[PDB]
């Protein structure tokens, strides 16, 4: 930090402007390099130069002055008195994490990665204790903006850091799902969900289910078909049923409409081919944080998801010109039909939603590597053997193109049936390469799915409200507002119920603190110590 | 049955209902005691099959579809093309070697393996429990093979016109009260070598 604060010093020009000859030290100096360690989104802690003068919060500055150059034992002492304790135990490990990954150095840097982990259970440890006293008052101080550290929530920050261990607690995971299906009530089940979206006229009768029972048991009937596109959830499933409708439509031409003159799929398929790409204007386009266009480009690219999406359009790139000229037939089929595969492919990615198969979507995203090499363990020796049933036929032969065919049934008719090596030597082999990565991995994919599942909830959040066939009309509509973030998991409350949101934080920050020294005294090495 | 004109409709049917009684006819190992158990855990391993279904059929039928789109490009022939997709879906289901032996497999394997894990311990607890739901029914059931069980169905109203005693009945009063003793007994002995046997921890001496 003495480093880098001693060359935005030196850097800044119109600061020696009055004086080149002594540099001199102010207060916007530290709040840049501040933000950038803590990240873009947020604005600057100290604002601009433009007797005592208290700043607010007159104790998170001093904070940061403690976290940032590794003071374990002022840190602890200096946050048992913080005003907001879950912001700011949060921050300080967002900024230790930033700062412990390009310091060059084993020792500090191995420690500050560790009391990061620390300020991660201090953050988990205040929370769990406001969650136990409350359920509703327990995830307004989870989505409030704060104005002392950065125009920023607690949940932002906890996503950004890597949390691994907050944004899984169980008490985030039940507010995720709350605004997964919206106002609506969630112990209603997925086969009631299902069976009122195949059936629009479901929705009036006594079969779904609510909760704010005031539009329950005085049900608005316009109100109630609100709702549903209202509601996120709806919007996954028409986009679910919408690309797999389209997928067997593109079937349907592969196999019978492949006229000259256009199917009447053809337009189809290229419109709703786009379908999926207008929306990627949205998730693209998109900043909610400042952040440069060709770090944009990179996430995109850095998502292999993303580039199976992109993959669809890369093998468009030879099935245009085929169509166009329909009498390569021999040659063409091949590419459209690797486009209907990697188009199924890129159907996989629903399970994410699944609880009980997206971490196991996740660990097979991690299963994939295997295959890349067991096929040459493989597929070599099966056509070896192949090659060896043709060389047992006759010896010498001049038939290019017999043999091939020849060749080609020997393997097939080999692969349909070997016995020796197939379910005795690599069946072992294979079983063995996945249980030796199966084992260990209970513990980290759940985290790690539960870590995933929030960008999906924002995105579909963000989503328009009109499944995909007819999306059409919000995007003719989209315009006019442009011409002349939200408030479900970013909000503004009022100061005076926020003062005692604070005070309520506080007494349960003095209790949480109090319970954890007093059961920490206990442990027996503690007490043979004592 | 009452209409056997509808042959092509109606065989489906009754062939489904077979296959509907086999699936209840699963219920027996309950009483095995080292399969009863097993079927426990099966009624849970259900769940994975609705969605492994739809990881597995829908690329089979992509791949069977791809199989037609080889053959020629257009053809208008919807009677004849389903009788030869389901073919060569059938070819191939018999015979994708690459995504059956390799990708799927091993998906299948580890959804089961994940949720094998772990349930050793609990899974005995829960058959010992179920078990005498089963044994309360059959003792309340009646003596007779369900065959033949009329004669006792048409006997059982004569003595409602004009709970057993192996799970619950009434001992004699002093007798219950020598088992009381016995029981008292038996429970100071109990506590006073509980209490012995807690104040040995290492925990309790170290504070001690």
């Amino acid at each position: 930090f003495h480093s880098k604060l001693q060359k935005v010093l030196v850097e800044d020009p119109e600061r020696p402007a009055c004086a080149p000859a002594a540099p001199r030290l102010q207060m916007h100096h530290v709040a840049q390099v501040l933000r950038e360690l803590l990240g873009d989104f947020t604005q600057p802690l100290y604002p601009r130069p433009r007797h005592v003068t208290f700043t607010m919060d007159p104790i998170r500055d001093l904070l940061i002055w403690a976290i940032v150059q590794n003071r374990r034992e002022l840190a602890g002492i200096i946050w048992a008195q913080s005003q907001d304790c879950i912001a700011a135990a949060l921050a300080c490990s967002k900024i230790l994490k930033e700062l412990s990954k390009e310091e060059e150095d084993t020792d500090s840097s191995e420690e500050m990665l560790a009391l990061a982990e620390e300020y991660e259970h201090r953050a988990i440890g205040v929370f769990t204790e406001c969650y136990r006293k409350d359920e509703e008052r327990a995830q307004k101080l989870l989505t409030r903006v704060s104005e002392a550290w950065g125009k920023t929530t607690c949940l932002q920050l906890a996503l950004e850091a890597k949390d691994m261990k907050f944004v899984s607690h169980g008490g985030i995971q039940a507010f995720l799902t709350k605004v997964w299906w919206g106002q609506l009530s969630v112990d209603n089940g997925l086969w009631r969900v299902t069976l009122c979206m195949l059936a629009f006229p479901l929705l009036l009768t006594g079969l779904i289910s609510f909760r704010e029972k005031r539009l329950q048991d005085v049900g608005t009937p316009a109100a109630r078909a609100r709702a549903f596109f209202t509601a996120p959830v709806v919007v996954f499933h028409l986009n679910i049923l919408s690309y797999f409708a389209f997928l067997c439509l593109f079937a349907y031409v592969l196999m019978v409409d492949f006229q000259p003159v256009p199917s009447w799929c053809e337009c189809a398929i290229y419109l709703w081919l786009f379908s999926l790409v207008c929306e990627e204007m949205r998730q693209l386009f998109y900043d909610p944080d400042e952040c440069g266009l060709m770090k944009k480009a990179a996430l995109y690219f850095s998502d292999f998801w993303n580039k199976l999406d992109v993959g669809a359009i890369l093998l468009f790139v030879a099935g245009l010109t085929c169509r166009l000229i329909p009498a390569t037939l021999y040659p063409g089929r091949v590419i459209l039909s690797l486009d209907f595969i990697l188009f199924c492919l890129r159907l996989m990615h629903i399970f994410t939603i699944s609880k009980t198969l997206g971490p196991k979507i996740i660990i097979v995203k991690r299963m994939m590597k295997d295959v890349f090499f067991f096929l040459f363990l493989l597929a070599v020796w099966v056509v070896s053997f192949g090659v060896a049933k043709q060389a047992i036929l006759i010896h010498n032969e001049r038939r290019v193109d017999w043999l091939f065919r020849g060749a080609v049934y020997h393997s097939y008719l080999t692969i349909f049936g070997y016995l020796l090596f197939t379910n005795i030597l690599l069946l072992n082999l294979l079983i063995a390469m996945f249980n030796y990565t199966f084992q260990q991995v209970q513990e980290h994919t759940d985290q790690i799915w539960k870590f995933q599942r929030h960008d999906l909830i924002e995105e579909y959040h963000g989503r328009p409200a009109a499944p995909p066939p007819f999306i059409l009309l919000s995007h003719l509509q989209l315009f006019i507002k442009r011409v002349v973030r939200h408030k479900q998991l970013k909000n503004k409350l009022e100061k005076n119920e926020e003062a005692a949101l604070l005070s309520w934080e506080i007494y349960l920050k003095e209790n949480y603190l109090q319970n954890r020294q007093f059961q920490q005294k206990q442990r027996p090495e503690q007490k043979i110590e004592d």
